[PDB]
């Protein structure tokens, strides 16, 4: 489950937000098409572990 391609849709400040809780910004769930990775997008992954 590989993933190649560093691409993401959204404010400046939601990327570097993902950082402060060490997490990427494609991986996020989203569309990434025009601002689909919204606060609503990274405060449901961030709570969400997807890890098991």
């Amino acid at each position: 489950g590989e993933i190649k391609g560093r691409k993401t849709l959204a404010t400046p400040a939601v990327r570097r937000l993902a950082m402060e809780n060490n997490i990427k910004l494609s991986e996020v769930v989203g569309s990434g098409k025009d601002g689909r990775i919204l606060k609503e997008d990274i405060l449901n992954y961030l709570e969400k572990q997807t890890l098991e």
